[PDB]
DNA sequence: GCGGACTGCTTACCA
DNA sequence: ACTGGTAAGCAGTCCGCG
DNA sequence: AAGC
């Protein structure tokens, strides 16, 4: 099992050092043999002479092109002739490249920008993860005095909590007599012991939660504040950080620090993601939250120290519960793209689907396109026409039967052989046309996307027919992941194409992809209404919500399953309509926004207030009473009822705080806001005490009683008072809670002021 | 000038 | 930060008005 | 080779 590659410099020679765990061991495995290059498209053959002798500087030493060899290669289809150009050490590439492309012989340069120890991962053909190697893994999570104001690292390391399988135990240097706490001379010898259970435990996975901001960079500020060397790799190096854009991340050598942030923020929608909240979501028992000013009052005390510790502990025994329940499916992630966990873990769906093309590129002896520059970047800036969205038959329906496509968008650029490697071929024989777009698609051979995604629904079929005939539970759940992870990088070609910064981008492809839906979802809408008996009440880019008028539930099922029989015949390739389920009543408010009920009572809310975070919990609450009200029983009598119930509570000032907090997220760097609503206010009074707001920040507030600009009155949720600060009814009532149950009651003639009081 | 309509900036949903 | 399509809140600006 |  490969866990992850690196390189080191041995005489300004450059080594791999490939990571694995074989047979219960760990071994570095050196490589000496690896020559870092780049291609070179020249204008003739004849100039590669001149080229051999451009030069350039690296740390003042004479840079040169180690050697040159002229192959044969693939580029978007076309056979193409260029120069790999070999260097002696990997840093040569950066320092040259832009005087060989400058170079009057020189059209282009291709593959300059990819990382060393990738490069051997791809060209070597290794995939990390492989086989069924039992990984040992520590969680852990520290406590600090905080104080507003102070600079990242004055206030000292408080505990330092860590969990596995066998134990989950607290380093602290307080007087605590607790089980699990361990009480020791300072902070510097609590920071020592911490370094000497990781070495006796030796994990394989350092399991942190938002550890790639918070929890490493503490320990390696307090670390120089105390001189101690932070030696928590295997080959005796400390952490290094590592730039990610607006963010940070954390390289622990020869273990993988899994950091569950980046994680939990790319797969669960939560209104927050506290570990308190995701361990909520995630196991569904309830986590108590200590805060800084409650633990700094404790710790000076000495009063509060013993129930601060419990705390510590439980952070490092639900971060290690969670870090077990989500390392399987990041492990088959990691198989599947074949970069390390580490990587792919931290990684946006662009890079990933970028990695898993670039190693297939490799096989198939296909160059790869450059990222764009700046001016190549602003050529890309224009959209495109995207899916086709029927606007509803508003109102109360009887009756619906809900009909999608099964992955439109990869059967389409399947069938259809939609690639860049395709787009307007010279002298194709055979030739599929994009119905608006009018962009002709040469189908005499497989594209390449096209020829990979066929590959990826073939691989699918395998692992489902393998977990059928498997009886171990544990390989089942891993074939799962694989064939769901399959699933996801499927769906994710479409965006890809259409994405500025993408290698393989292709606007011609995204735009012929969403034309032949529309074709295809309008095709379908149109035969249901005009020669069947149905009339579709909502559509949306792959799926429509139909019934027929005058029709009972076992007609309406019967006349649909008929439609699919008549239907996927004449579409073509692997383009197949769906009967995905039955409705007894459907109430469409408007585009994006709807609700159905099922005949076994369950309703499905879609787009609606009840999904969005930056709505309170009371306005939510009161829309999916007065929905169920609607769509489960028959009383309209009940639902006005409930909204002047909640209004008088709001007035009367009964309805609890937690009900009030609206979640927003900042988007951007503070400064980069052109308006200033609430959430942006509150937050730049964070920011003015000197409070981190990176992008991705949730802010939670409430609305305190006040006139004009919302902003003005709205503070953090964390510092509401009963005593102090009073909520206001006024707004919670009219912009809150009767716009959310008006958006329904709209349709059956209620006034806005007929629901108050 | 008033007070309500309109619009650009946002966000978070949908697919 | 994989795409476009969309409703809707907030806070400024616009615009009818008799 | 790191942080920035
Ligand atoms: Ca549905
Ligand atoms: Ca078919």
């Amino acid at each position: 099992m490969i866990l992850d590659t690196d390189y080191i410099t041995e005489n300004g020679k450059p080594v791999i050092r490939v990571f694995k765990k074989e047979n219960g061991e760990f071994k570095i495995e050196y490589d000496r043999t690896f020559e870092p290059y780049f291609y070179a498209l020249l204008k003739d053959d004849s100039a590669i002479e001149d080229v051999k002798k451009v030069t350039a500087k690296r740390h003042g030493t004479v840079v040169k092109v180690k050697r040159a060899e002229k192959v044969q290669k693939k580029f978007l289809g076309r056979p193409i002739e260029v120069w790999k150009l070999y260097f002696n050490h990997p840093q040569d590439v950066p320092a040259i490249r832009d005087r060989i492309r400058a170079h009057p012989a020189v059209v282009d340069i291709y593959e300059y920008d990819i990382p060393f120890a990738k490069r051997y991962l791809i060209d070597k053909g290794l995939i990390p993860m492989e086989g069924d190697e039992e990984l040992t893994m520590l969680a852990f999570a520290i406590a600090t005095l905080y104080h507003e104001g102070e600079e990242f690292g004055t206030g000292p390391i408080l505990m330092i909590s860590y969990a596995d399988g066998s134990e989950a135990r607290v380093i602290t240097w307080k007087k605590i007599d607790l089980p699990y706490v361990d009480v020791v001379s300072t902070e510097k010898e609590m920071i020592k012991r911490f370094l000497r259970v990781v070495r006796e435990k030796d994990p394989d996975v350092l399991i942190t939660y938002n550890g790639d901001n918070f929890d490493f960079a503490y320990l390696k500020k307090r670390c120089e504040e105390l001189g101690i060397k932070f030696t928590l790799g295997r080959d005796g190096s400390e952490p290094k950080i590592q730039r990610m854009g607006d963010r940070f991340a954390v390289e622990v050598k020869g273990r993988i620090h899994f950091d569950l942030y980046p994680v939990i923020r790319r797969t669960i929608n939560l209104p927050t993601y506290t570990l308190e909240a995701v361990y909520e979501a995630v196991f569904g028992k309830p986590k108590e939250k200590v805060y800084a000013e409650e633990i700094a009052q404790a710790w000076e005390s000495g009063e509060g120290l013993e129930r601060v510790a419990r705390y510590s502990m439980e952070d490092a025994k639900v971060t290690y519960e969670l870090g077990r329940e989500f390392f399987p499916m990041e492990a088959q992630l990691s198989r599947l793209i074949g970069q390390s966990l580490w990587d792919v873990s931290r990684s946006s769906t662009g890079n990933l689907v970028e990695w898993f093309l670039l190693r297939k590129a490799y096989k198939r002896n296909e160059l790869a396109p450059n990222k764009p520059d700046e001016r190549e970047l602003a050529r890309r800036r224009g959209g495109y026409a995207g899916g086709y969205v029927k606007e509803p038959e508003r109102g109360l329906w009887d009756n619906i039967v809900y009909l999608d496509f099964r992955s439109l968008y990869p059967s389409i650029i399947i069938t259809h052989n939609v690639s860049p490697d395709t787009l307007n071929r010279e002298g194709c024989k055979e030739y599929d046309v994009a119905p608006e777009v009018g962009h002709k698609f040469c189908k005499d051979f497989p594209g390449f996307i096209p020829s990979l995604l066929g590959d990826l629904l073939e691989e699918r079929q395998k692992i489902k027919r393998k977990m059928k005939a498997t009886v171990d539970p544990l390989e089942k759940k891993l074939l799962d992941y694989r064939q769901r992870l399959i699933k996801i990088l499927a769906n994710s070609f479409y965006g890809y194409y259409g994405y500025a910064k993408a290698r393989w981008y292709c606007k011609e492809c995204a735009e012929s992809v969403t034309a032949w839906g529309r074709e295809y979802i309008e095709m379908v809408i149109r035969e249901l209404e005009e020669k069947f008996g149905f009339k579709v009440l909502y559509a949306d880019t792959d799926g429509l919500h139909a019934t027929i008028p005058g029709a009972d539930a076992e007609t309406v099922k019967k006349k649909a399953k008929e439609f699919l029989k008549y239907i996927n015949p004449k579409l073509p390739g692997l383009l197949e309509l769906e009967y995905e389920g039955f409705y007894v009543r459907g109430f469409f408010v408007t585009k994006k926004k709807y609700a159905v009920i099922d005949e076994e009572g369950k309703i499905t809310t879609r787009g609606l207030e009840i999904v969005r975070r930056d709505w309170s919990e009371i306005a939510k609450e009161t829309q999916a009473r007065v929905l169920e009200a609607i769509l489960k029983h028959g009383d309209v009598e009940e639902a006005v009822r409930i909204v002047k119930e909640v209004t008088e509570k709001l007035s009367k000032y009964e309805v609890p705080p937690e009900k009030l907090v609206i979640h927003e997220q900042i988007t951007r760097d503070l400064r980069d806001y052109k308006a200033t609503g609430p959430h942006v206010a509150v937050a730049k009074r964070l920011a003015a005490r000197g409070v981190k707001i990176r992008p991705g920040t949730v802010i939670s507030y409430i609305v305190l009683k006040g006139s004009g600009r919302i902003g003005d009155r709205a503070i953090p949720a964390d510092e509401f008072d009963p005593t102090k600060h009073r909520y206001d009814a006024e707004y919670y009532i009219e912009n809150q809670v009767l716009p959310a149950v008006e958006r329904i009651l709209k349709a059956f003639g209620y006034r806005k002021e007929d629901l108050r009081y």
